């Protein structure tokens, strides 16, 4: 059962351009209202060469406020829970996958995530560290091969202005045979609410909403 207020634990493993590091963070939230918040710590290989930003979209879709006419698969999935499988292909050729585990354990989410990053330009805003958070996005959920599926044209925003753009592509598969949705869109908004200066403590901050399209 998803209760209406829940706690989640997080772990990542992570490589960005060769440098290994791992996050491990907590958090909290309304999985019926779509609000939560999480405290990330870099417990190994801090501080990172690379923006936080890259990040902070690894870090919840049981956590989406959903109309009761569209089957909130993910919510479904659990006490087992789901796996998701993301690429965020960059527009300066910088490429991100990223594979996760979901499951409940003793009353609390329990994420497990494992991290690739490659190919971004030395002379890059990821590897620059010039990103400035995320604008807020509408995700494009549709039914496929018996799993969700997700496309989101993510824009981060540049320190000196402008935008930074990724094309998203997401598989979320449940563990067990659950009501799938038909297609619709989860709009999100991301918000780094506080970091220390070499962002090894982070704060973030998440609403999302499915709506009909």
């Amino acid at each position: 059962i998803i209760k209406e207020f829940m706690r989640f634990k997080v772990h990542m493993e992570g490589s960005v351009n060769g440098h290994e590091f791992e996050i491990e963070g907590e958090g909290e939230g309304r999985p019926y209202e779509g609000t939560q918040t999480a405290k990330l710590k870099v417990t190994k290989g801090g501080p990172l060469p690379f923006a936080w930003d890259i990040l902070s979209f690894q870090f919840s879709k049981a956590y989406v406020k959903h109309p009761a006419d569209i089957p909130d698969y993910l919510k479904l999935s659990f006490p087992e829970g789901f796996k998701w499988e993301r690429v965020m292909n960059f527009e300066d050729g910088g490429v991100v996958t990223v594979t996760q585990d979901s499951s409940l354990q003793d009353g609390e989410f329990i994420y497990k995530v494992k991290l690739h990053g490659t190919n971004f330009p030395s002379d890059g805003p990821v590897m620059q560290k010039k990103t400035m958070g995320a604008e807020a996005s509408s995700e494009r959920m549709y039914p496929e091969d018996g799993a969700l599926k997700g496309e989101i044209k993510v824009r981060l925003k540049l320190k000196d202005g402008g935008h930074y753009d990724a094309e998203v592509k997401t598989t979320y598969k449940a563990k067990k045979p659950v009501q799938l949705p038909g297609a619709y869109n989860a709009n999100y908004k991301l918000d780094i609410t506080s970091h220390n200066e070499d962002y090894t403590i982070v704060e973030q901050y998440e609403r999302c909403e499915g709506r009909h399209s």
